[PDB]
């Protein structure tokens, strides 16, 4: 039978809280009580959020802003030579309209309003990890489930999980691009009511495009994956020449394991967002 799926944007209220502040043993904040309480604060904001609410604005601490600034400064040195053209086109729009600065962490509500105007994408704060079914279902309504907390200050350059720096620097500039927004939405649409098997394959395709994708533009390899765009070391590695790269091909890509604690073993290159979108259309017919 077909599993429940959201039919309108407010139905995400019923799955966005089905979370699967619970830090892993190796988390840099695992023994930090103050950070643990800060994380509970953010998780509660997300749990209490309902569709239609303005996303609660947060007063970030000086420490949090310094962590953001450190990451922001170093990544921005690399984007011109590493990021895809769509990313580079939209980043300055975010400095102008959403307050992307070294000494200011943008508010999710402002970013959500910006995205709504540009592509109809919006943000929903999320407490933590959701099933791939629930997470991808948001994309069907152009909703990006977004973390609001900041990584621990002890290691600004590495995070064991998504944090708001990753969301804001990695994902948002491409969600502002219509071709990419359509590509993303169609992953979500394909997932709705799909088999467990199909959802898992869509999630892996999502991982190797939206999170760790490369693309070819004017003959050059460029980065569009958000996980790369917010990781200084892997961003450099991905275009270093020491990385294994393969063409994006959903039937093959979906067989690849998604690594968490290390660099990826392989990156997949899309010809364009339009082509990646076409390839997913062909693929989803075979699994759904
Ligand atoms: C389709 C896989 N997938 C899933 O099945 N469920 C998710 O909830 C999910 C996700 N993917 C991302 C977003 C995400 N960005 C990442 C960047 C680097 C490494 C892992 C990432 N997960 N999320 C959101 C998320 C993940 C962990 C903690 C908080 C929020
Ligand atoms: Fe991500």
């Amino acid at each position: 039978s077909v599993p429940w799926f959201p039919k309108k944007i407010s139905d995400l209220d019923h799955c966005a809280n089905r979370v699967l502040s619970e830090l892993d043993a190796d988390h840099p904040g695992f023994k930090d009580n103050v950070y643990r309480k800060r994380r509970k604060y953010f998780a509660d904001l997300a749990m209490n959020y309902k569709h239609g609410d303005p996303i609660p604005k947060v007063e970030f601490t000086e420490e949090e802003i310094k962590t953001w600034g450190t990451v922001f400064q170093e990544l921005n040195k690399l984007y011109p030579t590493h990021a895809c053209r769509e990313y580079l086109k939209n980043l300055p729009l975010l400095s102008k309209y959403c307050g992307y600065r070294e000494d200011n962490i943008p508010q999710l509500e402002d970013v959500s309003n910006f995205l709504k105007e540009r592509t109809g994408f919006s943000i929903r704060p999320v407490a933590g990890y959701l099933s791939p079914r629930d997470f991808l279902s948001g994309l069907a309504f152009r909703v990006f489930h977004c973390t609001q907390y900041v990584r621990h200050s002890s290691d600004p350059f590495y995070t064991p999980e998504p944090d708001t720096c990753h969301e804001l620097l990695g994902h948002v500039p491409l969600l502002a691009e219509p071709s990419f927004a359509q590509f993303s939405q169609e992953i979500g649409l394909a997932s709705l009511g799909a088999s467990e098997e199909a959802v898992q394959k869509l999630a892996t395709c999502y991982f190797f495009t939206v999170e760790f994708g490369l693309c070819k533009q004017d003959g050059q390899l460029r980065v569009f994956g958000a996980g790369l765009l917010s990781s200084i070391s892997e961003l450099k590695h991905a275009l270093s020449g020491h990385a294994k790269v393969k063409p994006f091909d959903p039937k093959i890509t979906c067989k690849q394991e998604c690594l968490i604690t290390t660099f990826q073993d392989v990156y997949f290159v899309s010809e364009s967002f339009e082509d990646a979108k076409e390839k997913m259309r062909e693929f989803t017919k075979t699994i759904k």
